[PDB]
RNA sequence: GGAUGGUGGAAUCGGUAGACACAAGGGAUCCCUCGGCGUUCGCGCUGUGCGGGUUCAAGUCCCGCUCCCCA
């Protein structure tokens, strides 16, 4: 064994042999328990950062471990390929937007395994190849098919292929009760998204008008304090008044207009004013409301700057009427100033004053959803083709079958402002039926393709289908999913909802994609900067400042090379613009794998913030000498003979019990709490103990055998590198991949002597041992045998005791 | 959501606050020491943002407080 740890010698030897074994490529084993692991794929942008190798180090660490518990263990990687940022490289450089994203991949696959990633390289995939987006294409003529595609011109004005997720709107809202392993902010994000609301049309009549005009409320309990109606600008009547109103018109265009119409309040009589304002989403709802400023804040605000009636209809929380001087009170409350409605509470109000609409017709109860269904067309050329196509009679229909895929050309060349599938017209010259016939220019948003490559990766050369069912039935859901919570309302809605339509399909039997997610913490670190003469902010790099600490180590000045005095502005989130970016790179070039691992792993909780420190990187680093140091002076005296468990004294018995329960904890950390943090503090604390162990008699050193034969397998998930290269040092049996995770003995664990808390009035005065199940009469004599607690105890009385078994006396005096 | 030492963080049915690490400072990569005040080196007093309550006992439970356009 060398006496020195040198990353260098070992990670890539490492490494070349997962690839030559093979050792993380698995089938579908139908004699072992599965667990799927997945991180969020990467684009493919040139680099790891830091966020990547924080997220797949959590998965690793959680892979190779139920791989030691003896689970068959999927964890896949690949690559989003598609998407516009190559669009703008090809542009920059000489090139196209395919050679730079497989370049990309090739430069990011070589991190990831500089890293020692223990991922499943069979089944690895990149999007943008029609290996992969042949089976949206298809997938995309089924749902075609089935009715749930559509074409439609809207504005985020051209016409579009929209997928109608509104279809499964009520099953993605009520699913999320089924999820009690995702976070409860992601699953209220979702809610919110979704926003289905429980509400009432109103319908009005107009003065000189040939229509009627309707408006949705949630709020129908403040109906009789409506003093105006609020139209969306491109709403037919504020259209039609627009006509012979230059204000109005001049408005549409383009706060709010007087149409000039008057609406006939339904309940009261009373003529109101219809207005045209710009708060009103011609989308939702009837693209109007029923304007109570009172009430709604946005209502107040308008009422306010057009000088329009502020009319109150709900008391305030202690029954008295509101002030309204500020703003709208927008709690429901008891109804007042509104005739027969007044003094019903919201409940009543709502379902009272909606009762009397419908029976006299002009309302009714509606539901309504925030959610619009997902607009999937895209004007760009770095993409998968939408499989559509028109005959010259104008009809349009799916691609046929014999066509798919629909293959994007790769040798082309980018002028920046047309995509080359649309700038050379004969691209969408194509036959159908003989008939000749346009295919379709648009690509796919690119949320496309990462809606289902985690069910991809279960069967990734199946040509037969989008999925193989057996294998992704096998597979799926996902056990555990690790990525930001910044893809709440985007990627993880979209990937719930194509489960679904693959489960509707037949490809899958389940209702939902993963059991739990992960969200992991944002990645920080401290960040600086200078005012330079001509009062700019410039930011200095953390890297590059030189603080100065005081006497207790807080930063109290700074400066760059340059001789610039830094402001210190704390930990950020880390970015171009604060010039605080640490290249993973760089760190693991500089330390090795392992070290980078560890530290990351150790720093915070996983779904916290981490506050990068390279102090702590070095110290991960100096741990991780310390650990190769003590196997190295242990192997250097040979073999161990087998341990006498019975004949140990009182001290290595409690070593050994050190030992056992840091096995304990560790897994109860790893594996149910998912605290990593505190499992790397156990291995620590026991390899502090370790340390300081004797070594030189023969059950001193077969103790420090099963000791770290068991700290390198609970290190392993972390540092494969090292204990992969201890475990063979050590003797360890075959691999350590494939070593059984550490089993603590519960004999080694059972105590002979405890510690008791030894309180007067609630204060703690002495901590005694004791044999184990020393008797509370025991505990007592003991406790006032010492000193320190018999001199509060001197001419006094004790009035009563709490003993705690084998933990605590309190002695109430 | 949060608030615990100079910092990151620990404390898992209320029971030894500050594990582990960093910073630090000193001594010869190994040993210590380390919340604050005092110390006869045994400990004592005090302490989890502030105020109150419950309890033999509160970081943990209760109440109040201060601070980081979808109709
Ligand atoms: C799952 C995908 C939307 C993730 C994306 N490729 C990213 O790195 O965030
Ligand atoms: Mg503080």
């Amino acid at each position: 064994m060398q006496e020195q740890y040198r990353p260098e010698e070992i990670e890539s030897k490492v490494q070349l042999h997962w690839d030559e074994k093979r050792t993380f490529e698995v089938t579908e084993d139908e004699s072992k328990e599965k667990y799927y692991c997945l991180s969020m794929l990467p684009y493919p942008s040139g680099r790891l950062h830091m966020g990547h190798v924080r997220n797949y180090t959590i998965g690793d660490v959680i892979a190779r471990y139920q791989r030691m518990l003896g689970k068959n263990v999927l964890q896949p990687i690949g690559w989003d390929a598609f998407g516009l940022p190559a669009e703008g490289a090809a542009v920059k450089n000489n090139t196209a937007p395919a050679p730079w994203t497989y370049d990309n991949i090739a430069y990011m696959k070589n991190q990831l395994k500089m890293l020692g990633f223990g991922y499943d390289w069979s089944r690895e995939l990149a999007t943008c190849t029609p290996e992969y987006y042949r089976w949206e294409q298809k997938f995309f003529t089924e749902l075609y098919k089935k009715g749930l595609v559509y074409k439609k011109t809207s504005a985020v004005e051209i016409p579009q292929w929209f997928i109608k997720i509104t279809a499964y709107a009520d099953e993605l809202l009520n699913d999320l009760d089924k999820l009690d392993h995702w976070p409860d902010t992601v699953k209220t994000m979702q809610r919110n998204w979704i926003g289905r609301s429980e509400g009432v049309e109103i319908t009005f009549n107009v003065n000189d008008y040939d229509n009627t005009l309707t408006v949705y409320t949630t709020r129908p309990d403040t109906f009789m304090g409506c003093t105006y109606l609020a139209v969306a600008a491109g709403h037919p009547l504020a259209q039609k008044a627009a006509e012979n109103n230059p204000e109005l018109a001049a408005f549409i265009d383009e706060k709010g207009v007087d149409t000039g119409f008057k609406a006939v309040h339904p309940l009261t009589g009373e003529e109101i004013p219809v207005w045209a304002a710009n708060f009103v989403l011609m989308e939702y709802g009837t693209g109007a409301v029923m304007a109570v400023p009172g009430h709604d804040q946005r209502d107040y605000e308008f009422a306010s700057k057009y000088g329009l009636n502020i009319k109150p209809v709900i008391l305030a929380a202690d029954g008295s009427e509101p002030d309204l001087s500020q703003q709208a009170l927008t709690e429901k409350g008891v109804l007042f100033n509104s005739g027969e409605f007044n003094g019903l509470d919201h409940e009543a109000a709502f379902n009272a004053i909606a009762d009397k609409l419908t029976a006299m017709g002009v309302g009714e109860r509606k539901v309504n959803y925030r959610l619009r269904d997902w607009g999937v067309s895209r004007q760009r050329y770095w993409g998968a083709p939408i499989p559509m196509v028109t005959l010259e009679d104008g009809t349009v229909m799916p691609t046929p079958d014999d066509q798919l895929p629909v293959i994007l050309p790769e040798d082309v060349v980018m002028d920046g402002i047309t995509s080359p599938i649309k700038a050379d017209p004969e691209w969408a010259k194509t036959t159908v039926n003989g008939m000749p016939a346009l295919r379709e220019t648009d690509t796919f948003d690119t949320f496309m393709e990462s809606s289902w490559y985690y069910a991809r990766y279960t069967c990734p050369q199946y040509k037969e289908g989008m999925l193989d069912s057996e294998a992704a039935n096998y597979w799926l859901p996902v056990d555990i999913y690790i990525g930001g919570i910044e893809h709440a309302i985007m990627h993880l809605l979209y990937f719930r909802f194509f489960h679904k339509l693959m489960r509707d399909a037949g490809m899958v039997n389940s209702d939902e994609p993963a059991k739990q997610l992960l969200c992991q913490g944002m990645v920080l670190a401290d960040a600086f900067y200078y005012v330079g003469e001509n009062g700019e902010r410039n930011w200095v790099s953390p890297v590059d400042a030189i603080v100065e600490r005081d006497e207790k180590g807080r930063i109290v000045k700074a400066k760059d090379a340059a001789g610039h005095e830094l402001v210190y502005t704390g930990m950020s989130k880390m970015s171009k613009s604060k010039n605080n970016g640490i290249d993973p790179q760089v760190m693991v070039e500089r330390y090795g794998a392992d070290t980078v691992r560890l530290f990351m792993m150790f720093a915070s909780p996983a779904d916290m913030t981490l506050e990068w420190q390279e102090s702590g990187v070095e110290g991960a680093n100096r741990f991780l000498k310390r650990v190769w140091k003590l196997v190295y002076e242990h192997t250097a005296k040979g073999d161990v003979a087998a341990l006498n468990v019975d004949a140990l004294t009182e001290n290595q018995k409690a070593l050994r019990r050190d030992v056992h329960k840091t096995i304990a904890k560790v897994t109860d950390d790893i594996g149910r709490r998912q605290t990593f943090n505190t499992a790397i503090a156990a291995i620590m604390e026991l390899m502090n103990k370790l340390a300081k162990a004797p070594t030189d008699g023969e059950q001193d050193r077969a103790l420090m055998q099963e000791a770290l034969l068991a700290v390198v397998r609970m290190l392993n998930p972390f540092t494969p590198h090292i204990c992969f290269t201890l475990w063979q040092e050590l003797k360890g049996e075959g691999d350590i991949d494939n070593a059984p995770w550490p089993v603590a003995d519960e004999k080694a664990m059972v105590e002979d002597s405890t510690l008791v808390v030894v309180q007067v009035n609630g204060k703690v005065r002495a901590k005694i041992t004791v044999p184990v199940d020393a008797t509370e009469e025991q505990v007592r004599e003991r406790a006032g045998q010492e000193h320190l607690v018999a001199k509060y105890l001197d001419g006094v009385t004790v009035r009563k005791v709490i003993y705690v078994p084998g933990k605590l006396l309190n002695l109430v005096v």
